[PDB]
């Protein structure tokens, strides 16, 4: 039924950086994933209330989604690119854990992960 508070996206106590790698993650990596036909389930936190999933947040204790990642990039939440890459991986891994191979949702996540891994590959050298 109830949703947990979303992952943190604002914290003036957390140190942050604006870097070319983080700029790339927003302007190239998130932009490309966001517009994908399979993005929609990943654009906001899993809504246990709306989707009637009483068990989701019992199984998934570190939830993540592109809506949260988007806020984090736009509001300069991160110290480094690795932090952001970890959020994407957490999001994919959550999906694989909660669901089973060959589920539509898993196929959709797998397709997004493929685009992601490719963009991550051309990540600029840090300045
Ligand atoms: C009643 O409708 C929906 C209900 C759910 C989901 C969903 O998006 C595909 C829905 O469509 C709006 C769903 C959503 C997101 C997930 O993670 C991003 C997930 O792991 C898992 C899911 C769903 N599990 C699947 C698709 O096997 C269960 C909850």
């Amino acid at each position: 039924a109830m949703n947990p508070p979303p992952p943190e996206t604002s914290n003036p106590n957390k140190p942050k950086r604006q870097t070319n790698q983080l700029e790339y993650l927003l302007r190239v990596v998130l932009k490309t994933l966001w517009k994908h036909q399979f993005a929609w389930p990943f654009q906001q936190p899993v809504d246990a209330v709306k989707l009637n999933l009483p068990d989701y947040y019992k199984i998934i204790k570190t939830p993540m989604d592109m809506g949260t990642i988007k806020k984090r990039l736009e509001d300069n939440y991160y110290w480094n690119a690795q932090e952001c890459i970890q959020d994407f991986n957490t999001m994919f891994t959550n999906c694989y854990i909660y669901n089973k191979p060959g589920d539509d949702i898993v196929l959709m996540a797998e397709a997004l992960e493929s685009l992601f891994l490719q963009k991550i590959n051309e990540l600029p050298t840090e300045e």
